[PDB]
């Protein structure tokens, strides 16, 4: 996929460039000049991560070093594109998440902060985490554990704490909290299993599990484990049914009768 | 109202300039030196939309182009000022929405992006949409249809999706979603009719009508059509009462069970 | 506390400067160069409040004037750091709130805006409030009355309106609104007494008392006075339980009924 | 010439845009999207004049105001383009002076500052003068009187003082001074008449005439009036020959002893 | 003087502020808000010294530290203002060199680099020296020794090397070199004694003395000691007469018959 | 030389990072992070060439493409560093030209512009040339032919035109012009052969030979071929003597007759 995904992005960019002379250079410098998603993504992220104390051009090298050391980062990033193209009716182009969508930017920003975290460069990981919170309005602790094929749609107000886990193929909307409880260190954030769909505004708190292919109703406050393949809703949330599909993250059906 | 509004804005600006030497030049350059709201607003929005790849000065031209081609836009903008002064007790000056309020900026930004969208300049429309999301923390699809006399108070976390309709004289607080459902293209976002008030944090999802003068309680999750002149609250929302005025957007009474 | 807090911040700063060469100069310029919290905080705050019309270097002088004229401001700033270290398991360094946390930045920003407001410098206070709202995604009316030992964790989407009161030792999470009701001037915003804990996404509206040591459940919509030492939750919120500690803000137990 | 010049500039810009994808947006935003030289030039000069205290976008309005009030300014500007294309073998394109050459920018900058000066806006005139000195390394007093068909080639170190006069059709190379003498106010700068060429590094000092079609050799120091149609060279300069054309500014023959 | 000079600057600034609304805030933030030349000068210099790697706000502290450690720096800076007001017919206001003139900026920038040099902070002094060369087009080695009452008029292209000395009351115009000879370390730059006037373009090379109250002809190349109270001119320079006055720096008479 | 030069630069950099905490990160980001001159030089050059229309991060990719495509460019850059250390008594560190010296920046910038020009990318080469002229105050036509071991000391005002040739081991000071004559295309700029030294402010014009090992006196105006191993000086320049060394550029003896 990752190779075909890149070629399509370049094809789309050539077309957009021709269509919009105000953005022709933007499309060229970010995408068309480049050979790989890595080069395009590092540019775009460095611009979002830009601060007075560490300009974009300096930031880009850090991003490039993470991408070179861990090939899985760029590849997750390509899987995250497909996920959003597939699940979001408002996105029908592969170049869109890469260029435009702050939830996508914050997610790949996270991957870089996480790599830093894992190298022991914790100050710099904290610095990136909090710049992303300011610039993308998404707050993901660098020690969170996040899989691939993830869609963060709209994303304003997403909060993902330190010991949170998000497995492959999860879809999360604006204003979702995967939050902690208490003042003590240790496991205290939710574990979101594969295929889970989380509607706008949901709050999930404590070290609790959300089982495979569960659906979390929009506006839910979840304080206890959610069984696999159930739909929950309410404040606090209770089981209200069973999702129409095996992996409700892929289908994005917001209804809660099930 | 249009020129009374402009003349009041200029008079307030002169007074504020005299009072705050740190901001005299800001008041002069945005307001006092200008003949219309168009020139003031193009300047202020240009600064909000500013990015590395397209600086304010180049952005201003695109804003001015939309204003010159569609006169209703700046008409709507003046109308939105009066909306905010009338409805929001924390705002007693006509220059305040214009100068300061990110909800106001996001909304006028949408008008320009919508104009772009309507000319087939969709990449630039998308560019502006997402820059506004980043800068004003309000995400409105440029294809959404929004009337006039709209107040977006505080505004952080507002999402309004592709096929949404918002009629004249609506009030919408922070963290409100007018959201979609499913992965399929097609009509899938709410239709908010005239006079509706939407309390903070409400989520409304799917292609459902919210009838004229309905009141959506704070924190509500709305999945079904709301009868006109009805008050809904809860997760998921149900009818809890009926508003006394025909247009609760005008009065901003946040109490429900009434 | 004052001196011990600053000396600890300097020691951490020296330690971090040695671990991270990309940030050695950042740590030196903000912290290690300085002999008080005021110098460090004015610098960091100036950068966050930076706008085209009033650049950091200029803003910084305004912040310092406030710090010199009202010594209670830096003291409160010191107290809030301790509050965050003690209460947030993800923060174990005193220099972290100062340097990184937008909720912290926003709160100390409010303190400068409030001082300006108390001087009659209202245009500038409003300028500040709304820049903080855009840059930190926290919107606090400069006329709000806020005590000390306050933690705003994560903070995206926090709204605190004109007549709101927040006493000492309160903890408030992302997406919380202390909001108003109606279109008229007058007292209309919540009074949050000492010891209160407000979970993510809670909406409290109108001139209502939230009693000493109450806990407000995540996602709650509060329309009526909350008795002291009570836990409320729901949409609309009802009594679901009672906290065990006198000041649930100190413990951050998100559980309810609880 | 005026609209042939503009139309040629637009045609060249379209070709350059096609050739250089890195600069397509630059060519479009400065030239291709515009109807006149005025709009192109106001954009380009605004960027050159940009400073912390007055950004390009605000500067553009002042430039456009001068252009609207005094039509001769943009007339002069087009005439200066043709001067540079005709006289300078390294320049074969009409868009080149407009886009690239700091001598050209400094000169059109002076026209705007001179307009300001003539309206009594002397602080802003002085602000622009000195910003041009810093940005273009050309220092022209706004009260100087400069005609049209002027070429400032390379331009670094050009100084032209308060009471200087430069007539139409003059050519002036880098490091040329039209300088004053004494500490007293009053007429004390050269009068350079029509057709004069001034070679690199020439210094001309005091209220002295340089007669029509005189040629000032490179490196000359001129302290006395120069007869029309005369060639001077040396430190201090003396007559060394006579030019064959009536207007050596047109031919740029740098040889002397002839 | 230094006290009266400051009060006049504030009086002038209040007047300019009232005259030019585009610059009212600029005048307020730089001058009117302030109590001393130090505060105004550090602001203005920090803006000129601003680079990506060390923003203005960071630079200002370094400047302020030099001013606090060595009171003679601010006081020389006030004497340099008077010198230029007195000697330059184009400057009749005390606020002008401070705000506008790059030769003045470069000179006071030098004083700060020199203080750094003397403290052993040689990297930072070199960094400031070369930023001033880029931003003001004046290259003064931090180890140069420069007195007070100095006017650098127009200044483009001034070069003052490592072992150069400039005593009190010297006036230097654009494109003057006080330059070195050879490839060996040690004394190799000129010693400009008190009262000396140096015309535009002069080149003075080698460890040679220019005696009190000498006049250096514009465009002179000086390779041997110049006797006190003589006028030299030519390439290479010879004695052509005697200055009309005791201190030709004060009178600025460019004539060279004497 | 290559490897030894880079290793020395890194060692100095480490040393300077420890002496100056304000610059530790600057030294790390430009030098210590990197394993070749190319990475360090591309970064520093990008920042100098930074413009609104093409920011540093984007420019950097263009510089690197040139460095990769033509290995002779970095080699020449290495050689020029050595030339400056050896010849300028005020430079004893190999990292100084790289980091600080605009003449060095401008020359290496020329090398990128020249490469672009040789690819047919002439708009971009012209864009670069003129940005260098504004930012470094050196104006070198991209079609000029320049060798290696070149020192441009101080550099303000240097002009080198289209058909100029500069062979290896040439030293050129501030305010030197290698300039053209006439309005026609064709060979018209000087040929400066190996070993030549050009003193401050010298003007050499027309398609004339400056022979191997010549010395050009400061302030000279050269209109005719200079024999090899000759010293010329004056306006216009005549033979005044003969250099003792074969390559006066290596020794920098400014004396004439000499
Ligand atoms: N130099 C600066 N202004 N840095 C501001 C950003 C610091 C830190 N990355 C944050 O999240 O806020
Ligand atoms: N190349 C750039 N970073 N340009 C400005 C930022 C783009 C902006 N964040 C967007 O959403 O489109
Ligand atoms: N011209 C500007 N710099 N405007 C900045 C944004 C306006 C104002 N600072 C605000 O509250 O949002
Ligand atoms: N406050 C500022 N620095 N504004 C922009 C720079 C001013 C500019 N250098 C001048 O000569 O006037
Ligand atoms: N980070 C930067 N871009 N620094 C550029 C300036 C460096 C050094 N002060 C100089 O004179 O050039
Ligand atoms: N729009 C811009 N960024 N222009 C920058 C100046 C133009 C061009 N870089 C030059 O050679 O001077
Ligand atoms: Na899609
Ligand atoms: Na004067």
């Amino acid at each position: 996929a990752h190779t075909k995904v890149w070629q399509t992005i370049v094809a789309e960019a050539r077309e957009q460039a021709e269509q919009e002379p105000m953005l022709a250079s933007f499309y060229h410098a970010t995408i068309i000049k480049h050979d790989s998603l890595k080069a395009a993504l590092s540019y775009i992220l460095a611009n979002r991560l830009n601060t007075a104390s560490m300009p974009a051009m300096a930031v880009r090298e850090v991003i490039e070093e993470a991408f070179a050391a861990d090939p899985s980062i760029s590849e997750a990033a390509a899987c995250d594109i497909c996920a959003t193209v597939n699940r979001d009716p408002a996105v029908s182009m592969y170049s869109m998440p890469l260029l435009y969508l702050k939830g996508y930017h914050a997610l790949q920003g996270y991957r870089v902060a996480n790599w830093l975290w894992r190298q022991g460069r914790k100050a710099l990981a904290t610095y990136f985490q909090n710049q992303i919170s300011v610039a993308c309005q998404v707050d993901i602790h660098p020690a969170a554990r996040i899989g691939r094929g993830i869609m963060l749609d709209h994303a304003t107000g997403i909060v993902i704490g330190e010991t949170a886990v998000v497995e492959d193929d999860v879809s999360i909307l604006q204003d979702v909290t995967l939050g902690g409880t208490g003042k003590e260190c240790g496991d205290r954030h939710p574990k979101i299993r594969e295929g889970v769909m989380i509607g706008a505004g949901a709050k999930i708190l404590g070290n609790i599990e959300v089982g495979e292919g569960a659906k979390i109703g929009s506006g839910s406050v979840v304080l206890q484990a959610v069984p696999p393949h159930t739909t929950v809703a309410g404040v606090p949330a209770r089981i209200v049914g069973r999702p129409q599909s095996d992996k409700p993250s892929l289908d994005m059906d917001q209804q809660f009768n099930g």
